[PDB]
């Protein structure tokens, strides 16, 4: 317990992210036609089971994040 | 096609939120200065110089949690 703990382990979270080449390669190869059909697809799969916490909606606004950047 | 993304993404969002010594650190913050403490975690999160998206969505994620409490 110390706010460098608590960096090192967003920092590790967050340096996962980028460099899950598995992650990557998926959200490549998705689509570039028209973002916001595949937005709403992922979103509908990712909650089909009726849970909606926080987290999984951050992974969707980083997935909706490299859709539209 | 869209299945293994979105299985991949809900499965990243599920253990955010299983992390339990991240939820534990992250609610131990009862401060006067929620900003000294946002502060203070993305300098070290970034203190080697790559000011990359993850980290930023993370430190989100955090900034959320710390602020949202009040």
């Amino acid at each position: 317990a110390s706010t460098k703990k608590l960096s090192e382990s967003l920092k590790r979270i967050g340096d996962e992210l980028d460099s899950n080449m598995e992650l990557q390669r998926m959200i490549a190869a998705v689509d570039t036609d028209s973002p916001r059909e595949v937005f709403f697809r992922v979103a509908a799969d990712m909650f089909s089971d009726g849970n909606f916490n926080w987290g999984r909606v951050v992974a969707l606004f980083y997935f909706a994040s490299k859709l539209v950047l």
